[PDB]
């Protein structure tokens, strides 16, 4: 008797008060502000919230949301007040209609949804008035849906929630089918699932609790309090800038399996930098739904280590050209000393230090970019890119050139003579680089008119015929710069240098 | 009575047109093209998939996939026809045979996979021939496995079913078991598990439904026909280019809880940028075993808010060094101008607008590199990047000096003498500038020969004393160069500027 | 009845060798090694893990974790020992206290927890001793915590576990309630939940079996040993770089469910780049539990498709000012060559091949940048950037001018008279070209001296009139060098070159 008992509870059970609260998913907004409600179209499982506009006579938008909370589009309601609540009505046709206040005009309206459009004043006032025949010259109320009963509740400032028939309104008759009075910490969401009525309230203040008031419809009277705790950035009551605001909840009802959902919307973040965050109540099997939604708008491929770090690079690996899957990588100076393929001034790696390895997300036929980042402290910064592409029938890789991405720092690149051989020529990379009067002297090819002193080394892009010219300036108090070009593979020098002064 | 067989049904029913699709994950594939089958290999959660390879005798694509459905590796069947079926028969020594009809010459194989293999027309002419003796010359099948009870089951052309042991056509045993018949919208998977047998059909249009037919292998007659709805990247049929298209379905038994999933593949997008996503219908709790699976291969660290909006630093964070947190950032104007530890030109913020800051996913000992990017729209965009390494004895950090990317623009990077004390020798990171003939009047250490007319002030790199070489380049019909090197430290000046005209 | 009696195993059962094991989440730490234990505040969510700081004399650190597994802070207990097992125990005040055995000190110590903070040894000498009165010169041992019951256990080298209540030990009394003994393959964690002992086992081997056995505290024999198998990057027992190392387990209570999990840690990923991954053995329904958790701290806005593959834009952008969602996109050269609003120098398309769109993630308001990345493999990569602003009231959106990022190959970036309408001036955009002898003579605008010879023109940022400065430097042998302003929008040249020899 009793362990069937326990075991229908917890199979098909929605006692909000004995339902643990998890994270669902983000979600956005056109405007940087707070959240104010949230929504669910069952029919498409699209997601509507409201905003404020933030403007002298109170306006808000409506945000149309993808089922993983990105923002598809936005309808501004020019002073229509502060939107508290909406509810949402789908059309035959497949076009959305919002049930809302208009406070500018004073009309509850039933408005078709447009995609990044403004409602502005003007246009408002010649929209068909729906407001009951008893509420003119009372309009201090907003309008919510509950949609397993087709019925449009009315919430007053007072405290008065008006349960009428959606269709009676939409043929404007006015019928008061159930009416009931609910009553530091104020309203900030409010869902009604059949006689289950739903009372959200909290500040965004960590040391106000969030709560939800379960009362009934034919009672009229609370069933009980239901305080509960989020788990947030950081964990329990951990959000980020100490900011949990309460925006919003509604009931969904699953059209297939027809259990039920209590969605809670959360804004966390500091002044200027608020996001929204869906939580929920679920019964059993439910909080799936959802998560598949989420997963279809997620990364579902892995950039980086799942506490931030950058990839490494399997063990199998000794090869830069067997690097060709995506990801954000590091390698440490000892393996960037021995991978096979690393770019190269002739003898000299030119990365000589540890090494970010950014390999770019693939084009549909798997070709992708290795872009290197040297990372170092005391020097600056190297960055260079090369290409690859996969061909198809031979499933073997063709691999381009490296591009040098110009870099400079306050401090020099240092030119060791011997890590070149003792060769200028050996520099065919594009880039400025310092030689000093101690290296000059080591050079085998450097200018005799400045053998014994510094000067900055400059190497141009390449020619039509491979050759590149490198330019060096005298690093005294008189002009000395000289040129000359060199065979970027071969290394081979086609003249002397050419003085310019 | 009703209690019990309501909540069993719940929690132990496995029928089909009772269950909710839902999303799991996305797979890969060599090919830039729609998807064939799936598969599952229940003893590594491997996933296999096939693909057309696009050529003249369609041959296809065998891709072996991750549980989290990245590509491992590829194997074509050249000449091997549409691949619309294959079966999965995982041997002892851990290595993967696939039973495929090869079009090409005529015959059922059982082939070894190999990793980015080509299988060509003269080694498929040398393999074992399993074609049952009843059926040589009418090659018009392709094979699929129940892994449950090891059943290799032949599709016809004309909709015929065969129902046969696998060992016994590893055997070269011709009997067949079980023969039923099947029967705008054609075929695009099929799956049989025991007695039952899933029919999947719908082509790529928004406007044709995704339908799976379930059949009675003893019975021989339709159970139901089950038409559902998916939810796409926007929703319910609204997926990326109004492209959906079924392709392939395969059952799934958990060998650790022996309960069932039905795994459907779709694929999404317009032409040349077709992918894959795989839905699912479950039994309780089966779901998990396979989000589990794709949280593995996941993007399970923050590195945006989660509607793409870039993170927003704490309120916290008022200094630069403080931000060492991998993921992409943006501040806006304000904070930018407050931040402690900015790059610094002097007296001047050289980032004087908002900013994104990318925080690199980090080394495995936590360092990382904070790439600047100054976010204008009527100047160019400077971007400069600097490093930084924490000691884990000390868990101080150590921060390097800033690396400067070139940019460039049609307009000026415009230099105001007052912004810089009235020096150009403050201006010592590295870049092309423009100073205006007004301008020029009032920076103390202009050249005199050029003190009432323009000129674009570039900066070098640092040379071993630390010291960089400014060159002004008059902005005037006649040539006129100067040049001389600064302290970028101090700023101080080492002689005066040198003509090169 | 059997019915029932199968339905609440299912349902209500948590008999460990009948759960399958589910990845849950990675999780970091500051030390690049192995983990060694995981325990879960949860009063928080908060995780804590230890590790070994690889010294001398062995210490641990103590990680505390994000509930998705980012670092927050770390502790040194300099000289500690290996801290194989700790006890979490939180206090009123909200501070956390670890129960730890110090074996620099020889003393069981209860320490508060400190961020990024080093205990060293002359501090960990004055703390309280805790060590019971019969443990003294016995120090073997490490301290771990069931929270249900309040147990402090001490586990010893020799196999001896001894069960004591945590209030008597933190009141220096010395009472053991529960003694039993645990008896190639070693511990490897251990956790205790009420009258149940799980003991962890196995190596980090591919070949070495995870195994965890469950003992009876009140029996103090083995009830059945548990082995499994996890599956890992690539599936079951294919750990990246062949490493799978199990790092602890915990025993996890649900304070709302009252239901239970047991999480297990493993690390993977070679030598100098080990990785840490939690999985878990859970009831009906708690797994979802630390998926929200997980959910919370992962990447819920799609970058890239879900095998790497770049986004593809879609079908019904023709406009790259309509491109302004972000993510990693990736066009092909027809769709580069098609779309309205690309990169131009005049007449010529400056992408003229395919091009990676990465569209970064926006503002607070939804500003964003496009960076464009010309992908070629036979010639240099081109980087170009701009900005983009949406205003809030007119919904329209207001484009920046292009900056390009400085990129160069030792391959000339060729200059096709024909595609410039033969006018050199319409290269205005900043970066190095090349233009050979036959093209300079099919320009209009090439100068006179080297108009049968080949030269690099190079070109300058913009100045405050709009104008730019183009540089030709003949490649020959001698030095000939030229300059001219072009006015960057309507190709209008100032005055002809000028020569600087």
């Amino acid at each position: 008797k009793d362990l069937i008992k326990d075991i229908d509870r917890f199979v098909n059970g929605f006692e909000l008060n004995e339902l643990e609260p998890k994270f669902v998913m983000g979600f956005g907004g056109i405007r940087n502000a707070v959240n104010q409600s949230i929504n669910i179209d069952k029919e498409t499982n699209h997601m509507y919230s409201t905003q404020s506009d933030s403007q002298k006579p109170e306006g808000f938008w409506i945000n149309k949301l993808t089922p993983s909370g990105d923002l598809i589009s936005s309808m501004r309601i020019v002073q229509g007040g502060h939107g508290t609540t909406i509810g949402l009505e789908r059309q035959s046709n497949g076009e959305m209609k919002i049930w809302l206040h208009h406070d500018g005009v004073a009309k509850l309206l039933q408005v078709a949804y447009k995609d990044n459009y403004v409602l502005d004043l003007e246009e408002a006032k010649g929209l068909t008035d729906y407001t009951p025949q008893s509420l003119l010259n009372k309009h201090t109320f907003t309008p919510l849906i509950d949609e397993a009963n087709d019925k449009l509740i009315l919430r007053f400032g007072d405290g008065t929630i008006q349960v009428r028939s959606r269709a009676d309104v939409k043929n404007h008759i006015d019928n008061v089918e159930k009416e009931m009075t609910i009553d530091n910490r104020w309203m900030q969401g409010i869902a009604v699932d059949g006689d289950d009525l739903y009372w959200l309230s909290g500040n965004s203040s960590v040391n106000s609790h969030v709560q939800i008031g379960k009362y009934s419809l034919t009672t009229g009277q609370k069933i009980y309090d239901y305080p509960f705790k989020l788990s947030y950035q950081d964990g329990i009551n951990f959000p980020r800038d100490n900011f949990k605001e309460p925006e919003g909840i509604c009931i969904y009802t699953n059209p297939k399996t027809k259990r039920k959902s209590l969605l809670l919307a959360m804004t966390n973040g500091g002044g200027g930098k608020r996001f929204h965050n869906l939580y929920g109540f679920f019964q059993l099997g439910e909080y799936e739904h959802f998560e598949a939604l989420r997963a279809r708008g997620s990364q579902n491929y892995k950039l980086t280590k799942d506490d931030g770090r950058a990839l490494s690079i399997p063990d199998h690996i000794d090869d830069l050209n067997d690097l060709t899957q995506a990801g954000f990588y590091y390698i440490d100076g000892g393996t960037a000393e021995k991978l096979k393929n690393m770019p190269m001034n002739g003898s000299k790696r030119i990365i000589d230090a540890g090494c970010f390895i950014n390999v770019y997300p693939t084009t549909q036929t798997l070709g992708t970019v290795q872009e290197l980042t040297r990372f170092s402290t005391g020097r600056k910064m190297v960055k260079m890119v090369r290409g690859m592409t996969l061909d198809v029938f031979t499933l073997k890789w063709d691999y381009g050139l490296w591009t040098t991405i110009k870099t400079d720092a306050p401090y020099q690149e240092y030119l060791e003579a011997s890590q070149y051989n003792n060769w200028i020529a050996y520099v065919t990379t594009a880039g400025e680089y310092y030689i000093t009067g101690n290296q000059m002297e080591l050079f085998r090819d450097a200018p005799e008119e400045i053998k014994k002193v510094g000067a900055w080394l400059r190497v141009s892009s390449g020619n039509a015929v491979g050759e590149v010219r490198q330019t060096l300036e005298a690093n005294i108090s008189e002009y000395k710069e000289f040129f000359s070009n060199v065979n970027a593979e071969t290394k081979h020098r086609e003249y002397g240098w050419v003085a310019k002064h």
